[PDB]
C-alpha cells in the first residue's frame, strides 16, 4: 500500500468489466445522438463508431488492454478508443457523467440478465410439466407431508405442478421488476440535466428503454431496482431450496423415493448403495449468499443522502453474484430433474400406509350428516381395533363397516385401497388423477408443450 | 415446563389481528357449505346469527379470548359453538387450518396493501403541492454528490425525485397485491378434499381473483408474504433517504429547513438546537423491516413441502413491518407540509462563488471545444479568480472573452444563479422551464385542477 | 390524530417497561451517590429512597400508574416519585441525562439476562450429559450421517456430547460478551461529563460494574455490546436449530429413530402412527427472527454520527425478543430431551447396514501396508461380489478374506460385525465406547454431576 | 451440463487462498504418520521434499492448479504423487477432506485475526497520536445529539471514543481467535479412526491449544466462522460511524476538516469540492460484511449433523469480509494523520452564543437549586437575550445576580468557551484535564 491500496480499494474494473457490452452499446447510441444533435461531426462519429468495433473485437479476442490504473470499464473503453482514433475519442463522453452512465449500464445489464433468467425458468417449468406427465401414466403416488409427517396421499404429478405454480410466480416478479426498471437514466448527467442540446428520448428508444427517466436526481441516485431484482432472486432460490431439500430427503435410504443422476452426485467405492447429492446441497445452501446480497445493498442505501455517492458502487458485486447463482441453479435443476429415477412401489407403500386412507372414511360420514368431529372418533376406534387385531384397513368388509356405523354403504369400500381411494380428492386443485390431469393440460398449453 | 410449551406454540397473541378476515371467510365458507348441501338453511341462519354476536362481542371487548385454544381460528369456533350449539361444530367442515390460515393472511395483506396505497397516494400529493409552493417565488439549493456541493438544484426538482421513487413503490405494492390475490381456501390440508366443496364460490365471494390451482402450493407458499416485506423494505429505504436528508438540512451547519414543532423536540435554554426525533425514528426503522425480510427468508429456506409449523413465524414480522411503513407514511404526510425552508440561506449555498463555472465549460464544449479541454480552460480561469480573490459573477465580457475567443456575450448570463438555473433544461433537468412540465404532469396523475 | 400518532410512534414505554427494575436499582445507587457527594441531604436521600421502595411495590402489585403520556419508564418512575415524596423527588435526576441512564439500564438488564441464559445453558448441558450416559449402556448406536447419507456407525452418547461441545462454546460467547459490556456509562451525562462533583466510580462499583467507562462519548453512543450479545443468541439458536432438525427428522416414519414426548407434540383423531413435533419445528424456525434482529440493529448503527441519537431507541425491542426466544428455547429443550424414546433396534439396524462396516475393513489393509487407495478397490470388489452372492458383510469367512487378500488375518473378523466393530475408532474424540466413556466422565466432572 | 455442474461444485477458485495452511497441515500430518508408524522414514523424507517443491511452484506461478480436481486439497495431493511417486498417495492416510478443510479454515483465520489485531493496534496507535497532537493548541468542536450542537467537546476526546471502540473490537476478535484454536484434524470423516493416529501431536505443531473433543462437532462446526464474521461486522460498523462523521465534517457546511488529497477526488472547476471517496466506500462496505454474516447463518440453520456440502459456502464470505475489514483498517491509519482540522471554524461553531447556558443551570442546581428549576431559570435569561439581540459572553455579573441571587462571581468563567471548557472534569469527561489523563493511560496501553 497505501496509495496503491487506495487505488485498488477504489477500482471497480475487477467486476464492472462484466458490463463492457452494455457500455459499448450505450457508447454507440450516445455517440450517434451527439451527432444527430449537432455536437459531433459526421467525420467524428464515423471514427468513434469505427473505433468502437475494434474495441469489441479486441475484447472478444482477449486483446483489449484492460488497465486497472484506469479505474473502471468506462474510462477503459474510452482511453482505448482515443488510442485507436486520436482526437475523436475524446468527444464520446460529451454531455455525460459516469453517474448517468453507470445507472444506464446496470439497468441495461439487468434487463438482459432477467431475460436470460426468464428463459431459464421457462425451460424449468417445461421439465416440470413434462415430468408430471411422465409419472401420471403409470400412476405414481407418494405421501404428502405436514410437520414432515405423512398425511393424505399425493401424486408426483400434483407435486411437480406445485413447483410449477411457484416458479411461475417467480417469473412474474422478475418480469414486473424488469418492466419497472426499464427507464433510462442516460441524460441526467451528474444529477441535474444539462444545457447541452441532448435528446434523451432518442437514447431511450435505441437502447430498449420504454422511455427516459423523468427526474435527473432520482435517475442518478436510484438503486431500488437493484434491490427489487435481488429480492426476486432471493425468493426464487428459496423456492429452489425447498425442492433441493425434498429431493435430498427422498434421496435417503430412509425414504428411498428417488435416485439422483450420477452426473450430479458422488458415490463411494468400498460402499454399495451410497450416493451424495452435492449439487442439490449447494443449491439449497446458496440461498444464503443471495439473501446476503439483498441485506448488503439495503444497508448500503439506508440513510444515504441524495444523488450520486461512491457507496453506490457497492451495488454491482452483489448482483453479479446473485444472478450467477440463480442463473446456474436453474440450469442444473433442469438438467437433473428428468434424470431422476423414482422408485414407484416404495412410494406407493409409503403413501397408502396401514390406515392413512381412514381420513377418507371420516369425511364420508361427515358428508352424510355425521358431525365431522363426531365422525373422527367413531372412525378412530375402528382403526384402533384394527391395530388390536393386527389387520390393515384394506381388509375391512362392508358388513364389518356396516356394524361399525349405519351410514356406511357399498360405496365406502372403494375408499380402503389406495388404488381407488386417490380418485377421491377431485376438487379444483386436488391430487385426484382427474383434477391433476386437468391442470397438466393448462400447464401444457401455457408453456406450449402439448 | 408444561405451560411454557403452550405459550410458546400459542399464535393467538398476534393472530387476533386477522379476526375480521377470519370472521369474513367463515361467512363465505359457511354460505358455500349451504350452497353445496353440507349445511341446512336453518343451520346457516344460526351460524350467521352467532358470527354476528361474535363480531359484536369482539368489537365490544366482551368476546372471550382463550389462549388454551392456541389460535384465532379455534377461538372463534369455540365461541360460535358456545353460542349457536351443534351448528358450530359443522362450520369447519371440508376445511383445514392449513388452507384457512393461508386464506386469512393474504386476505389481510390485501386490505393492508390498500391502506398503504392510499397513504402513498396521499404522500405523493403533498410532495407535488410542496413542489408547486417552492416553485414560483423559486427555491434553489445545492445539488449534492459525495455530499459536496455539486450543481444548483431546484427544491421543486428535489420533491419530484421522491415523487418518482414513491411512485415506483406503489407499483411494487400493487403488483405484489395482484399476485397474492389467489384463494387457497378449499385446498384442505394439502391435497384437495372429497366433499363436494366449491372453491370458485368462495374465492369469488371473498374478493380473490380466482382459486389457486394447486393444493400443495396453496398451503405451503408464503412467497407473497416475502414479496410484500420486500416492497415495505424498499419503501422504508426510500423514506430513510428523505429523513436522513431532512435531519441534515436542519442542522445549524446546513440551516436549510426548519422542522415543525409538532414533530421535534428542543430545550428552553438553547433557542436553536431542534431535535428531529420523528425523522430519526423513521430512518432507524428501516432496520426492522430489513430484519423482518431476513427473518422470514430464513424461516422458509429448505422447508420440505406442505404445511409445517414453521410457517407460523410469518405473521409477527409482517404485522410489524406493515405497522412501521404505514405509521411512517402518515407522519411524513403530516410533517412535510409544515417545513420552513430558508430561501436565502439555500440560495447562497447553491451559488458558492464558482459552482457555475461548470456551465462555462459546457458552453465552450457546445461551441466546439473537445470538453476535457474546455474543462482545463475554465479551470485555469477559475484558479486565476481565486488568486485575485474574485467571485465568478464579477467577471466581465471582455476579460472572459479574453480568456478564450469562443466566449461571447451570450455566455455572460451564465455567471449568475438568477439566470443560470434556466440552463439545464434537458428532459428531467432542474431548469424551471422543465421542472414545470414534470410538475403539471405530476399534478394530473394525482389531482390538480 | 397527527399529534396523537407522533406521540405514539415515539413512545418507548411499551417496551422499556421491562427495565423498570434496572431503572429502579439505578435510581437508588445514583441517589445514594448524589447524597454522598452533597447534592442531596440525608432528609432528601431517605425521602427519595423510600419513594422508590413504594414504587417497586406499586409495580409488583399491578397498581403502578403506568402512564404513556410520560413517554418512557424513566419519567414514568420519576413522575411517580414526585407524587409520592414530593419536592425531593425532582432532584433524583440531577447530573444525569436520559442518555447515560437508558444505556446504563440496558447494559444492566442484559447482564442479568445473560446469567439466566447461562443457567439455562448450563442446565441444558447437564441434561445432554444425563442422556448420553443413559444411552451408553445399554449401548445405543445409530448411523453417523454425511450428506444426510449413512456414513459410519456412531453412538447416541457421541451425538449428545457433540451438542455438549456446541452449547459449551455458546455460553462462553455469552460470558465474554457480558464481561465486556460490564463497564458503567452512568455519569457520562448526555456526552462529556459534568461539572457536578459526581462519583462515577461509586455508582460503577455499587451497580456491579467492574468499572466505569473511560469515555463519555463512547459511553452514550455505543450499542456494540447489544450487537455482540445478539450474535451470541444467533449462533445459539442456530446450534439448537440443528438439533431440532435432526429430531424432527429422526422422528419421522421413515427414520423411526426416536419418538417425541406428547407434552411437546400433536396428533390426529383418526390416526395414531402420526405425531407432530410442533415445538421442535417452532424452535428451528425461530432461529430466523434472532438473525433478523441482529440485522435490524446492525443496520440502525451503520453510518450513525456520534453521541446519542433517537435512532438508539430501536435497540430494546430486538434484544427483548431474541433473548426471550433463546430463553424459552433453552427451557423447552431441556424439558423435552429427557422424555423422548430412542428406538434401540431400529437405530442399530440402520447403523450396521449391509456393508457399511466394510470401510473399517479397508483401513485394516491400509494400516497393514496397502496404499489407502488400492485397498478400496479390493474391499470394493469384495462388497460388489457380496451384493451379487446376495450376502451381508456379516458372512465373510476368515477363509474368503485371506483369499481376497493375504494381508487379512484372524484379527480382522471382529470388523465384520457392529457389536465388535464400534470399538474400532478409539482415537481421541472418536465413537468407540472406550473413548466416549472417557469424554462422558470428563464432561460430568465439568458440569458437576 | 457436465461442465456447469463441475464448475458449480468446484471450490478451487477461492479455497486455493488457503494453500499455505494446507501445505503446513500436510507436513504435520506426515510428520505424525511417520511417528505413529504409518510411513517409513524414506517415505516422509520424500513427501516433505515434495511439499517444498510445491511451495516453490505455487509461489512462482508454475504450480498447476486444476479445476477438475475440485479443491486445493486434491490439487496439492495430485501434484505430490506426480512429483514424488508412490509415497505421495499415503499422505492422506487416516484423514478425510472433512477434518482437513475444517482444520485449514481454522489455520487461516488465526493468522488472519492476528493480522487484524496488528492493524487495530496500528490504528488505535495513530488515534492516540492524533488526540495528543490536537490537545497542544487545543481543539474544540461541538458534541452532537440528534446531529444538533450539544455541549462543546475536545477533539482529543472525540478520538478517544473511537479508541475505546476499536479496543473492544480487538477484544471480540481476540476472544474469537482462541475459542477457535482447537484442532479438528483427526476427527476424520465424522468419527475417529482405528488407525494409531496421534491427535495431540498434530495440534501442537499446528499452533493449536489442543484437539477438539468430539469428532462429530469438529467436522460439522462453523460457529467459529459465524463468530469471526460477527466481530468483523461490528468492527466495520465502528469504522462506518467514524467514516460518516469525516464525510460530514468535511462538507462545505460543517467545514471542520479536510481529507488528504491521496484519499479524495476533486475538480479544478470547483476548487472547494473534495470528495471523500475512500471514506464513502469504507462506510458502504459495512453492508457486504453484514450480508456475509447473514448468508453463513442461513447456511447452517437446520443443517443436520456431520459434514454437508452446504458447509463449503463458508470460505467465500469470510475471505471477502476479512479483506474488507483488513483494507479498511489500513486506509484509515494512513488517512487520519493527513487530515487537517480547522481549529477555528470548529471552535467557533462549538460556542454558539448560548451553548454554555447549560453550564449556568448545572451551576444554580449545584448551588442548591433543584435542577428542574435551575434549567428553567436560565431559560428566561437566554430568552431575554435573544430578544435583546445579545450573546452570553456579554453577560455581566450584575445582570446575573439580577436574574438569580445564587449567581456568584465564580460563575463568570462559564460564559466563554475559553474558560468554561474546563467544567466537565469528571472521569471520562471532555474537560482537558480529564482527557489529558485518559490520553496518558492510552499512550501507556500502547506506546508513550
Ligand atoms: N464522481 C463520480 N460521479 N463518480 C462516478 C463513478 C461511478 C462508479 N464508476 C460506479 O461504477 O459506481
Ligand atoms: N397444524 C396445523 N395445521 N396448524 C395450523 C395453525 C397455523 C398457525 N395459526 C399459523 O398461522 O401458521
Ligand atoms: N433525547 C434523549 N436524550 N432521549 C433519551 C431517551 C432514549 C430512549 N428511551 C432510548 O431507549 O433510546
Ligand atoms: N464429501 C466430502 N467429504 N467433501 C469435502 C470437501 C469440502 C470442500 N472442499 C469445502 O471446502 O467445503
Amino acid at each position: 500500500g497505501p496509495d496503491a491500496l487506495a487505488a485498488r480499494f477504489n477500482a471497480s474494473l475487477a467486476f464492472d468489466r462484466a458490463l463492457w457490452r452494455e457500455d459499448l452499446w450505450q457508447n454507440r447510441v450516445h455517440a450517434r445522438m451527439l451527432h444527430a444533435v449537432g455536437l459531433l461531426s459526421a467525420e467524428e462519429l464515423e471514427a468513434i463508431l469505427k473505433g468502437l468495433d475494434r474495441i469489441e473485437e479486441e475484447i472478444e479476442a482477449g486483446t483489449f488492454p484492460w488497465r486497472e490504473e484506469l479505474e473502471d470499464v468506462h474510462m477503459n473503453l474510452e482511453a482505448r478508443l482515443t488510442e485507436l482514433v486520436g482526437p475523436p475519442g475524446g468527444k464520446l463522453h460529451t454531455a455525460r457523467s459516469r453517474n448517468d452512465q453507470v445507472a444506464t449500464d446496470l439497468r441495461l445489464y439487468l434487463r438482459g440478465a432477467i431475460d436470460e433468467l426468464l428463459a431459464l425458468l421457462l425451460a424449468l417449468r417445461r421439465v416440470l410439466v413434462r415430468e408430471a406427465e411422465k409419472h401420471l401414466d403409470p400412476l405414481y403416488v407418494l405421501p404428502g407431508y405436514t410437520h414432515l409427517q405423512r398425511a393424505q396421499p399425493v401424486l408426483l404429478a400434483h407435486w411437480f405442478l406445485a413447483y410449477y405454480e411457484m416458479l411461475k410466480r417467480d417469473a412474474g416478479r422478475l418480469e414486473d421488476a424488469k418492466e419497472r426498471l426499464n427507464e433510462s437514466p442516460l441524460g441526467a448527467a451528474a444529477l441535474a440535466g444539462t444545457g447541452f442540446p441532448i435528446d434523451r428520448h432518442f437514447t431511450a428508444r435505441e437502447l430498449g428503454f420504454k422511455a427516459p427517466m423523468r427526474n435527473s436526481l432520482d435517475a442518478v441516485a436510484s438503486r431500488d431496482f437493484a434491490l427489487e431484482v435481488l429480492s426476486a432472486l432471493n425468493i426464487g432460490m428459496l423456492h429452489l431450496s425447498r425442492m433441493a431439500e425434498e429431493l435430498i430427503l427422498y434421496s435417503t435410504e430412509e425414504f428411498g423415493f428417488v435416485e439422483v443422476p450420477d452426473a450430479f452426485a458422488t458415490g463411494s467405492s468400498i460402499m454399495p448403495q451410497k450416493k451424495n447429492p452435492d449439487i442439490l446441497e449447494l443449491i439449497r445452501a446458496k440461498a444464503g449468499r443471495v439473501l446476503g446480497a439483498f441485506v448488503g445493498l439495503s444497508a448500503v442505501v439506508k440513510g444515504l443522502p441524495l444523488a450520486y455517492n461512491k457507496d453506490l458502487q457497492e451495488d454491482k458485486e452483489p448482483l453479479l453474484d446473485a444472478l450467477a447463482t440463480y442463473r446456474d441453479s436453474l440450469r442444473l435443476l433442469a438438467a437433473l430433474l428428468p434424470g431422476l429415477k423414482w422408485r414407484r412401489e416404495r412410494m406407493w407403500r409409503a403413501a397408502e400406509g396401514g390406515y392413512t386412507l381412514a381420513t377418507e372414511l371420516a369425511d364420508y360420514l361427515a358428508e352424510k350428516g355425521l358431525p365431522f368431529r363426531e365422525a373422527h372418533h367413531v372412525v378412530g376406534r375402528l382403526v384402533r381395533r384394527l391395530v388390536e387385531e393386527g389387520r390393515a384397513l384394506k381388509d375391512l368388509t362392508l358388513e364389518e363397516l356396516q356394524a361399525h356405523h349405519p351410514l356406511f354403504a357399498e360405496d365406502a369400500l372403494p375408499l380402503l385401497r389406495l388404488e381407488t381411494a386417490i380418485h377421491r380428492r377431485r376438487s379444483y386443485g386436488g391430487t385426484a388423477p382427474e383434477a391433476v390431469r386437468e391442470r397438466l393440460e393448462e400447464a401444457k398449453k401455457e408453456v406450449g408443450l402439448d
